[PDB]
C-alpha cells in the first residue's frame, strides 16, 4: 500500500512493474540464464510458458545473444540497439543496460523510420544561437511542442528549497495555463530527483494503462528487480492519479543538468495514450544534452555580466567620493542607485543614528530596532536573511513590504549601513491561470490537483521574500570593501 | 618533551609560558578571583608574594576593575585598553579577553606616543590605488619594511596542497634572499595554521628570551591555561632553534584571510630583538584587514577578466567555424591558439588518430597510449592531473617534458582531444638565492634550515606540475561546450 502519508518514501525504483508499450528480460551478469520476464514476454516475442531458468543462447537465439553481449562490451548508460531481428523473424528495438549486476533487455516494436542525428541536428540548430537564458527557455517549448507534437510543453526551474516554478509553456489554446506557478518541493519526492538525475529521459506511455508485473516480483535471495535505468520501469500510483486528475493521458520529462546538478526538467504532457519510438528518444535526449550546456554557458554569462557591472558602478562611485569633501552627504544624494548592484524592492542608508529609505521599506518607526539587530548580530560583515520575522518576531507587521532584507556596513569604527529590503515573494507574483479551475479528484483527494499544489505552496512561503542568491552576496561583499576602504581614507 | 616526530601535534596553544615583555593574569569568568599569574608579575606591577585566591578589586584596585569589566561588555576578540594606571600610579597597555569563560588579563610598559589610526590611513592610502596582485603584494614588503623597521619582510602564500611559496620580499642588502623559494606544509602544522586563523598578529620579542611560566601550569581539576587569543604566548621551542638557525632574533607575522580562508602571511624578521608597543600593532593589524580586503577584489577583478578573455577568443574561434567548410582543417591550423585560454608549457590535438604538437608535450611514439587512457576515464567530460606518471607509470620517462594533464573532449560521437600540458613545477622555479649560503644548527639538527625546508618540498612535488586551478577547469568545461556544439553543426 501507497499513500499521501508514506509516498515520501515510496521505493519508487522497485515497483516490480512495467509499462505495457514493450516487454522486460532480465539475466545474470554475463547473460546466460534467464532470471526474471514480463508477463507480456509472451504476446510480443510468442512463446510458449515460462522463461525463467532457461538459458539466454535459448530463448532469444545464438545469433542474437551474441550480438547483445558484444554490444554489452563497449557504465550503467544503457546500450540503444534500434531494429534487431529475432528467431522467427519479428523486428524489434532493444535497450540493453547493466546494474547492480544484473542484465536487464528491453523490447519495443520497431520504427526503423526517423533519422535520430538528423531530427537532433535541426532542433539544436534553432537554440545554439541564443544570447540569454531567457530567449533559449522560451523558443524550447514552442520548438520541441512543434517537433514532438506534445498537447503541453512545460519547463520546471528548482528553486533554492527544491520548490519548482513553471518558467516557460506551449500549449493547445483550450487548455489552461501553469506558466508563472509554482509547485512544492514533496510534489517531486527525493527519491524521484535521483533518479531524474541518473536517467535523462522518462517516458509515461498511458496512465490508463495496465501495468505487466515482473516474474517473479522478488527471488530467492528477497531481492527485487531495481529498474532504475530501464526505460519501461511503471510509475507510483500517487503520480498516476494525478496525470489522470489533471486530463494528462501521456508524459515525457527530460532531464536538464547544470553544474552537475539537476536545474530542473523539461516536461511534455499528451491528453491521449503516445509513445515516441527509439530514434525519437534518442534525438530528444541528444536535445536534452545540448539544452543542458547551452544554459550552462548562458549562466555562466549572465553572473559575469551582472559582477562586471556592479565593478563599473562601484568605481563611479569611488572617482565621486574623491571628489566630494563630505561623503556622509554624497551617501546620502547617492544611496538609492545602489538599487541597481542587487535586485531589490527597496534600499535605505543608517548613518549617524538618521535614516534613509527609497522603495518598499519598512516603516520609519521600525527602522531603530533593526539597526540595534543588525549591530548585534552583523560583527562588521555583510548579513541576510529572506525571512525578517524568523529573527524578528515583530516584522510580521510589514512583511508584505519588507520580508527580506541584506544588511552591508559601510564603516569599519560606527555602526553606519546600507540596508537592502525584499516584498514577500506572493506580492511579486505574474501567475496567468483561471483561478475558477476545477479539477476531478479519486481516492487519494484533492491534493494530488495543481490548484492544491499552488495552494499548499503559498502557504509555505508565507513571511519570506525571494532569497538572496551567490551573486547577490558577492556583490555585496564586494560594495562593503568598497564603502568601509573609501570611509576609512576620509579620517 | 617535544622533538622532529612529534611537534606536528604539539599543543601550542597550552604552552604554559609567557614571553618576557609582558605579563599576564587569570581570572574567573565575572572577574572576581585571580586564578593564575605569570611569576614575573612581581617585577613589573611591583606586588609581593602569591596573587592566586586574592580578590581582583584587591590585587589591581577597585578603580581599574570597574574601568576592564565595562569595557569586557562591549566576543573572543580581545579588546585594548592602552596607557592605564594602576594602583600605586604605573602606567600599562593592557590586552583584555574572554576565552573558555576564563578572563586573560596582559600588561605591557605603556607607549602613548604613535596615533594608530593616522599611521595606518598613510600606509592603507599607498595600496589602496594597487591595479593588480603583483602590484599590492610587491608594494606592500617595501612599505611595511619602510614603516614598521624590520630588516626583512616577506609575503608566503599557501599553495593548493598546503606549502608556501615567497611571492615578495624586501630585506637589509647583507642578508640573503628567500624570494620564489618553496617551504612543506609540514613546516607550519595544522594548529599553528588554526591560530594564525584566530589571530590577525603574532609577535616574537625575543626568540633568545628567557620564558616566564604561568602559575600553576595546571589547575585542580587539571586543566592547563588555553592563551589562544593571549598575545604574550610562547612560542614552540622547534620554531625558536629554527629562528635562531637563520640569525632572526625577533618576528612579527600578520595574517592574510581572502573568503575567510588563510591565503597567506605577512612576515616581518628583525635580526636583533624587538617588540613593537600596542598602538603600533593596532595599525599593523587594520592594515592586514585592508591589505586582505584588497587582495580579495583584485583576486576576483583578475578570475573575472580570465573568464572574459576565454569567452572572446571562443566567440571569435565560433566565427571562423562558419566560413570554414572543413573543421578538422581548422583545427589543425588553431589549434595552437588555444593555449592562449589556459595556462600551459605545452598543447595537442588528437584528432582521427592524427597528433598534432606545439611547445612542450610528451614524445610523438608516447601519444596513443596517452589517447586510449584519455578515451577509458575521460567519459566525454574534461579530465586533468598534475601527475600524469601516478595514472600511468611510463609517463615517468618524459615528466621534466609533460608532468600535468588536461583532455578537453572536442567531439560528442568520435574520440578526438585538445591535450594541454605542464613541465613539473621544479622545471619553472625561478628562484634568486646563494645555493652556497650555511646555517649553524642546533640539538635537533638540520631539518630546522631554509636550505633543508627547500631540499623536502623539491622532493615531495618530483613528477608533478603546477595544479590545474578553479578557473583553468571552468575555462575548459566552456571550450568543451563550444566545441562539442560546433563539432555536432558540421554532420
Ligand atoms: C507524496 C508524493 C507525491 C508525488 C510524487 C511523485 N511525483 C512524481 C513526478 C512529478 N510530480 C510533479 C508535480 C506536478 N505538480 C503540479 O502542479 C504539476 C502540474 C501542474 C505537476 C506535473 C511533476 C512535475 C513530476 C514529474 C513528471 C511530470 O509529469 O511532470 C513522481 C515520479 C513519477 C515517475 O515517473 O516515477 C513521484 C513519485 N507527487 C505529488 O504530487 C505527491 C504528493
Ligand atoms: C615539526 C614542526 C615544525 C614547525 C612548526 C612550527 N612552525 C611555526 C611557524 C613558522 N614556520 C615557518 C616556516 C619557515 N620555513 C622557512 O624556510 C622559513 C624561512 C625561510 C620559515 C619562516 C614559518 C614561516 C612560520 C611562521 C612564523 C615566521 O617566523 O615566519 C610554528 C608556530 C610558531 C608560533 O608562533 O607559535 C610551529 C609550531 N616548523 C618547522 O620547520 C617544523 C619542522
Amino acid at each position: 500500500h501507497v499513500d499521501l502519508t508514506n509516498c515520501d518514501r515510496e521505493p519508487i525504483h522497485i515497483p516490480g512493474y512495467i509499462q505495457p508499450h514493450g516487454c522486460l528480460i532480465a539475466c545474470d551478469n554475463a547473460m546466460r540464464m534467464v532470471l526474471r520476464h514480463s508477463e507480456n514476454c509472451g504476446e510480443l516475442l510468442g512463446l510458449e510458458g515460462d522463461l525463467n531458468g532457461r538459458t539466454a543462447e535459448d530463448v532469444l537465439g545464438k545469433r542474437l545473444v551474441h550480438d547483445l553481449r558484444n554490444a554489452l562490451t563497449v557504465t550503467t548508460r544503457p546500450a540503444m540497439l534500434p531494429a534487431m531481428e529475432t528467431s522467427d523473424g519479428r523486428s524489434f528495438d532493444i535497450s540493453l543496460h547493466r546494474y547492480k549486476s544484473t542484465t536487464i533487455i528491453e523490447f519495443e516494436p520497431s520504427d526503423s523510420d526517423t533519422q535520430p542525428l538528423g531530427t537532433a541536428r535541426k532542433m539544436v540548430d534553432r537554440i545554439r544561437e541564443a544570447d540569454s537564458v531567457e530567449s533559449l527557455i522560451s523558443r524550447t517549448t514552442r520548438l520541441v511542442k512543434a517537433t514532438l507534437g506534445y498537447d503541453r510543453v512545460l519547463i520546471y526551474r528548482f528553486e533554492e528549497d527544491g520548490a519548482g516554478k513553471v518558467v516557460s509553456e506551449a500549449k493547445q489554446p483550450e487548455l489552461e495555463s501553469f506558466l508563472g506557478q509554482y509547485f512544492p518541493a514533496s510534489d517531486i519526492p527525493q527519491q524521484a530527483r535521483a533518479l531524474y538525475l541518473k536517467n535523462t529521459l522518462r517516458i509515461i506511455s498511458d496512465a490508463s494503462g495496465t501495468p505487466i508485473p515482473v516474474l517473479p516480483a522478488v527471488d530467492v535471495s528477497g531481492e527485487p528487480l531495481d529498474l532504475s535505468y530501464a526505460h519501461l520501469r511503471n510509475f507510483s500510483p500517487i503520480h498516476c492519479e494525478y496525470l489522470r486528475n489533471m486530463g494528462v493521458a501521456a508524459s515525457m520529462s527530460i532531464s536538464v543538468i547544470v553544474d552537475d546538478a539537476l536545474w530542473g526538467l523539461i516536461v511534455c504532457h499528451h491528453c491521449s495514450p503516445r509513445v515516441l519510438s527509439m530514434p525519437v528518444r534518442i534525438a530528444a535526449a541528444m536535445f536534452g544534452e545540448f539544452f543542458s550546456m547551452f544554459l550552462q554557458v548562458l549562466k555562466q554569462k549572465r553572473r559575469l555580466d551582472t559582477i562586471n557591472h556592479a565593478h563599473a558602478a562601484l568605481d563611479r562611485f569611488l572617482r565621486l567620493a574623491a571628489h566630494r569633501a563630505n561623503l556622509e552627504e554624497l551617501l546620502v544624494d547617492s544611496f538609492q542607485d545602489f538599487a541597481r548592484l542587487i535586485p531589490c524592492d527597496g534600499v535605505g542608508l543608517w548613518v549617524g543614528n538618521n535614516w534613509h529609505g527609497h522603495g518598499a521599506t519598512p516603516p520609519h518607526d521600525a527602522i531603530p530596532r533593526l539597526a540595534r539587530f543588525v549591530a548585534s548580530v552583523s560583527e562588521g560583515r555583510v548579513w541576510a536573511t529572506h525571512a525578517l520575522s524568523q529573527a524578528i518576531p515583530e516584522a510580521e507587521i510589514y512583511a508584505d513590504t519588507a520580508a527580506g532584507m541584506l544588511a552591508i556596513p559601510i564603516s569599519q569604527v560606527k555602526s553606519d549601513y546600507l540596508l537592502f529590503f525584499r516584498k514577500e515573494i506572493v506580492q511579486n507574483l505574474n501567475w496567468a491561470g483561471n483561478p475558477e479551475k476545477s479539477y476531478e479528484t479519486g481516492p487519494m483527494g484533492d491534493r494530488l490537483t495543481p490548484r492544491k499544489s499552488f495552494a499548499i505552496w503559498k502557504e509555505s512561503v508565507r513571511l519570506q521574500a525571494q532569497p538572496w542568491s551567490e551573486a547577490d552576496r558577492e556583490i555585496a561583499e564586494t560594495a562593503r570593501i568598497a564603502l568601509v576602504g573609501v570611509a576609512f581614507h576620509h579620517s
